[PDB]
């Protein structure tokens, strides 16, 4: 017994995605107490001990699971990947983004689009008055607002971080109504 590389693909369908296999029980904060899931998935046939799954977990290494301080209570971090899972959380969609920028680099960003000037990039403004603040922030601002019409026949679902802001894969300007 004890396939450890099962336990941990077995783990990341239990607690990230259907915990009642082994009957595991998830927060709020999207954290399931690893004495549960030792023991509850020992049962469900796996034959590990606390340590052991500290070791499923110690193979976190590609980011996609975390321990606690005791060790007993582990968070699978992932999900909607786009990252990893930091703030991708698919949430209700906005089909038309505003977005403030500012005008020299309006020329640019008219020109070439918001789009990866860092890995997955795009964050679009949620409100019309945070996207010409925003855009202050080099002078004179400009508010890019991406048509819904573009956006939602492309297939583009969108996603929002923590702050609640839009966010979109990449959106080139002709998507983008200034
Ligand atoms: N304040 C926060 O905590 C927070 C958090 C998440 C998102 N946001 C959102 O981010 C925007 C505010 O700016 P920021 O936080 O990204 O700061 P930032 O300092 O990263 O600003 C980047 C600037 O470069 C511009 N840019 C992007 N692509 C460009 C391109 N291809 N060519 C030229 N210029 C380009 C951006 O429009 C912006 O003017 C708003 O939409 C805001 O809602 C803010």
């Amino acid at each position: 017994g004890s396939h450890m590389v099962k336990v941990s693909k077995f783990l990341s369908l239990v607690l990230r995605h259907n915990p009642a296999l082994i009957g595991l029980d998830l927060d709020a904060n999207g954290w399931a107490p690893v004495k549960e899931l030792l023991a509850k998935m020992k049962a469900k046939g796996h034959g590990i001990s606390m340590e052991e799954l500290k070791h499923i977990v110690e193979t976190n290494s590609k980011k996609r699971f975390a321990f606690s301080e005791n060790f007993e209570k582990i968070r699978a971090n992932q999900g909607h990947s786009v990252e990893v899972d930091l703030g991708y959380e698919k949430q209700v969609p906005p089909a038309v983004l505003f977005h403030g920028t500012a005008e020299k680099n309006f020329d640019l960003i008219l020109k070439d689009g918001i789009k990866k000037m860092s890995r997955h990039h795009v964050h679009l403004s949620q409100d019309i008055t945070t996207a010409r603040k925003v855009g202050m922030r080099h002078g004179k601002p400009v508010v890019l607002s991406v048509d819904a019409k573009g956006m939602a026949d492309g297939g583009f679902d969108f996603y929002l971080s923590n702050n609640g802001v839009w966010l979109i894969d990449f959106v080139p300007a002709e998507f983008i109504k200034v």
